[PDB]
């Protein structure tokens, strides 16, 4: 919020062929990730995104569905989900591209930030934006899943495609399961 503001006033103080060298590191990133074993989050050295960092935050996520802004930050320590939502460890970078699949991870409501407590809310069709560097790209839900803790492919790579899935605990204040709300990227990009 203060923290979106100053992300957003901070990227647009940079240098654009810099802005530029760092999208296409991620971008390379992406294109070579090999496909590994992908634990819960919720349960139980990195050099992970560092082009993408600006003063730890590597963007935010914005949900018009459910009227959220949080910022995004690296892995799914304690540390990071108290304060916002975190990238997936093991998987793509939200800079998109053909065979990517990244995954963004937040409690199902904190007592004074409501997070992604009202992710249940979300559609198919629904659009939301990962907001990346001084990037835009914009993702429409295409399936919903709810899984035990043990059951995690439908963040699988999926090979041609540009996913994004959101990620929380059900059901809310329980926690038991996983609520993968999955989107496919449609062509967008920010006003200038």
């Amino acid at each position: 919020n203060e923290v979106i503001k100053e992300f957003d006033e901070t990227v647009s103080q940079m240098d654009k062929a810099e802005l530029e060298e760092r999208w296409r590191l991620a971008q390379a990133f992406n294109a070579t990730l090999k496909p590994s074993e992908i634990l819960d989050p919720f349960t139980e050295v990195s050099e992970y995104a560092n082009m993408l960092k600006v003063h730890e935050r590597i963007g935010y996520v914005e949900i018009p569905a459910i009227d959220q802004e949080i910022p995004m930050y690296v892995g799914t320590s304690e540390d990071i989900l108290q304060k916002g939502a975190g990238l997936l460890e093991g998987a793509s970078l939200p800079v998109g591209g053909e065979n990517t699949h990244t995954v963004i991870t937040a409690h199902r409501g904190l007592p004074t930030a409501e997070l992604f407590s009202q992710l249940d809310k979300m559609k198919k069709g629904d659009i939301f934006y990962l907001h990346v560097l001084d990037q835009v790209l914009a993702y429409q839900v295409d399936q919903i899943v709810t899984v035990e803790p043990n059951d995690f492919e439908p963040v699988l790579i999926q090979h041609g495609e540009d996913y994004a899935t959101l990620l929380t605990c059900t059901p809310y204040m329980i926690n038991s399961h996983r609520l993968l709300v999955r989107g496919k990227r449609i062509p967008y990009t920010a006003p200038i």
